């Protein structure tokens, strides 16, 4: 059905309204391209009567982008349809673009991918000045790239330098006021009332003060010279070059790579290598993952996936943090962000004012970023009151405990508040491995006891894992959900075990390469698989951080869990390194020393004698063997949690793999990476199960895959 209604006033101004009638917002879909090309066409047989072209939309944004229901099927074999399917979109808007007269965008909302692309193909962009407008290029996040001439028109707009640097390697979305600063829109107004009369106003002036050009983009012209000159040349840009290796991640290089090819030729041949590069990334694996994870999994986890159906809204008051330390106070700082009033205890006063004296630590590195105001300095540690006697507690609806790891403690410490607190009051705990309910079991009230576990440092961290036990209502784990997205973050929702979901698959992980380490390979060569693999975080970088000896008593508890049920214990090779470490007294960076040499807080080289510690060079193992030991870990671990039931969704798993623990971006997901690896072997589920039993035959029975995996 159309999406585009026609109209045209006496002065010969057409004004076409992207109207798409299957639901809420413009979209390139089928449709969309069926009614452009039928409105392009109408607009050069109507030419002689036609004086300017206006293009609005009848929704609360502009335009959403590209079809993603479409885009993730499109198989490698489609590569050619997909060409030409792209070159389809570009020839409307460029018809468009040179049809000789005016053509004004007016954006009335967010205009994002594919809509800021039809904006681009326009020599006049007017947008709207309205909270919550966005516009920008942001399928590089999906491992897209803008396919419509978003690359070759911002490019020819602000040279290869800016427009890669800016809009086309991050996807930066912008708000109509730094859209205007930078060149992507041309004039603002106050309110969408104004925005179509502004375009007319303006086509009539532009047809006396710039008749001969009217209608002719700055790149059509006779004497055009790209901003920057003309052109592999990734020292100029910034320290973000990483991406540009593309390695992982094919689609930074690959937008390069139009870019600067694109610049050697014209409009029309630098249109068509964006095309082939845009049907390179859609039809491939990495696309795809990016795709499910960064766009169909977030959009239904802020949908309200994990969260129960049938509770309502229970707005929140004053909230109590237990325990300031390197979360204690990062909590309060980030519940104070909004306007929920913050009680902080500690032991002492003076530890309980510390903590809060942390939170005005980070605003005042705002101040002098001019990040926000002074006024909403002052009024945001208004909000947090600092204390160590529990009345002040008296009134709070959420409480958050951050104490020691004690069981024995935080018994004691709820027993304290439990009834000073409101009877409805959250009682959240923040414990890295211990149950829920062995620790709801200290207060009276269980169905209102929960787990609320962040990640440090909390003003960083994006996620927050809510882990529910047997006792806990479903209210209580609504009213947590609301809570993480009004701090901003992103919730998961996971069912009480030993090691929850996010330490249990990072343990995997970490303990994989201190597994090689022990079995003699070089270090250097343990966090080359890593970097090269994806992680943001080398394992043995991230070994330090969490300390050593508390992942000593991690494997305490499994053994001593696995021997009480009568049964024999088989110990991971990493518990080996880790007391081999412990022995030597390096135990990571707290204690100022571990697998790599710590200095005044910073990371020094890694430590020269660990190689004759471990044999090292005695292991030499392929790198590809390394970087997949350590993915597959955490697949498999993963699928053993939604095989127990410790998660409900993959869309969880998958977020909650990228967000909590690092897991590469490019797998989409450590869900996600078992329906899209891809080795010289295959793709998919049994591509995957292959390369499982092919790893395990090598290193150990650990790789194995479970049963519901196979058939
Ligand atoms: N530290 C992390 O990065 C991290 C990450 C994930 C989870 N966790 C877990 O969540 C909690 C986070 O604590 P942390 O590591 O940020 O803090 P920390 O261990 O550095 O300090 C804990 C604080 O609790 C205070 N405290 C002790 N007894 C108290 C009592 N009776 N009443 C009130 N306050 C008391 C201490 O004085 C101290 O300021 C811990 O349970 C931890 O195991 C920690």
């Amino acid at each position: 059905d159309n999406t585009i209604q026609w109209d045209k006033d006496a002065d010969g101004i057409v004004t076409l309204t992207m109207d798409d009638p299957s639901g809420s917002t413009n979209v390139m879909n089928e449709a969309y391209i069926e009614s452009m090309g039928k409105a392009v066409d109408r607009l050069v047989a109507e030419k002689d009567s036609i004086t300017g072209v206006v293009v609005a939309s009848a929704k609360k944004t502009f335009f959403a982008g590209g079809d993603v229901k479409t885009m993730i099927q499109a198989r490698p074999e489609d590569a050619g349809d997909v060409f030409n399917t792209v070159e389809t979109i570009k020839r409307q808007l460029r018809t468009l673009e040179t049809l000789g007269k005016p053509v004004v965008a007016a954006i009335n909302g967010a205009a994002l991918g594919g809509g800021l692309e039809i904006a681009l193909a326009c020599h006049h962009r007017i947008a709207a000045d309205v909270k919550g407008s966005q516009l920008g290029l942001p399928e590089v996040t999906l491992g897209l790239l803008p396919g419509g001439g978003g690359v070759t028109r911002t490019v020819r707009m602000f040279g290869i330098q800016n427009a890669f640097v800016s809009v086309l390697a991050q996807g930066t979305r912008f708000k109509p006021a730094k859209a205007k600063e930078i060149g992507l829109v041309d004039e603002l107004v106050a309110t969408v009332e104004e925005l179509v009369p502004a375009a007319k106003a303006w086509i009539k002036e532009e047809l006396k003060a710039n008749p001969d050009g009217a209608g002719v983009q700055p790149w059509d012209k006779k004497g055009y010279k790209m901003p920057g000159g003309t052109p592999i040349l990734p020292s100029f840009p910034s320290n973000l070059r990483k991406q540009l290796k593309g390695a992982p991640m094919p689609a930074p290089r690959a937008i390069l790579a139009a870019a600067v090819e694109g610049a050697q030729v014209d409009f029309d041949t630098a249109s068509r290598i964006e095309s082939r590069y845009f049907a390179s990334l859609v039809t491939g694996q990495v696309a795809k993952n990016m795709m499910q994870a960064f766009f169909f999994d977030l959009q239904a986890i802020n949908a309200g996936g994990s969260r129960p159906e049938g509770i309502g809204k229970t707005p929140i008051k004053r909230i109590g943090v237990l325990g300031a330390g390197m979360m204690g106070a990062g909590i309060a700082y980030v519940s104070a962000k909004a306007g929920y009033e913050v009680v902080l205890k500690d032991v002492s006063l003076e530890a309980a004012a510390k903590g809060k004296g942390y939170s005005e630590k980070l605003e005042a590195k705002a101040l002098e970023r001019g990040r926000t105001t002074q006024e909403r300095s002052d009024a945001l540690l208004a909000r947090i009151t600092p204390t160590a006697d529990a009345a002040d507690f008296k009134g709070v609806d959420f409480v958050i405990e951050a104490v020691f790891e004690n069981q024995e403690l935080k018994h004691k410490v709820f027993g304290e508040i439990e009834d000073i607190v409101e009877p409805n009051a959250i009682l959240g705990s923040n414990t890295s491995t211990l149950p829920i309910t062995g620790l709801a079991t200290g207060v009276k009230r269980q169905e209102d006891f929960i787990g609320i576990h962040f990640f440090s440092p909390v003003d960083k961290m994006p996620l927050v894992e809510i882990i529910k036990g047997e006792k806990t209502s479903d209210e209580a784990l609504a009213r947590v959900f609301d809570y993480t997205l009004a701090i901003g973050k992103t919730p998961i929702v996971v069912n009480d075990s030993r090691g929850f979901f996010t330490s249990r698959v990072i343990g995997t992980f970490v303990n994989e390469a201190l597994a090689m380490l022990g079995e003699g390979v070089e270090p250097a060569s343990i966090e080359q698989a890593g970097s090269q693999a994806g992680y943001p975080a080398p394992p043995l970088q991230l070994s330090d951080e969490l300390n050593l000896e508390l992942m000593h008593k991690i494997a305490v508890a499994t053994r001593k869990g696995v021997e009480d049920a009568g049964g024999t214990y088989q110990p991971h090779p990493a518990e080996a390194v880790v007391e081999k470490m412990i022995e030597l007294g390096r135990s990571g960076r707290l204690k100022g020393a571990g697998f790599y040499e710590y200095a005044d807080g910073k990371r020094s080289g890694l430590w020269p004698g660990l190689r004759e510690t471990f044999k090292s060079g005695s292991s030499q193992p392929p790198l590809q063997d390394m970087i997949d030991r350590m993915l597959f870990a955490e697949a498999l671990e993963t699928q053993k949690c939604l095989d127990e039931g410790v998660l409900t969704s993959t869309a969880d798993a998958n977020i909650g793999s990228i967000m909590g623990i690092g897991f590469p971006p490019w797998t989409g997901g450590s869900a996600q990476f078992i329906v899209g690896y891809s080795g010289p072997a295959g793709t998919g589920k049994a591509a995957f199960v292959a390369r499982a039993r092919e790893l395990a035959a090598a290193y150990g029975d650990r790789f194995l895959p479970p049963e519901s995996l196979l058939s």
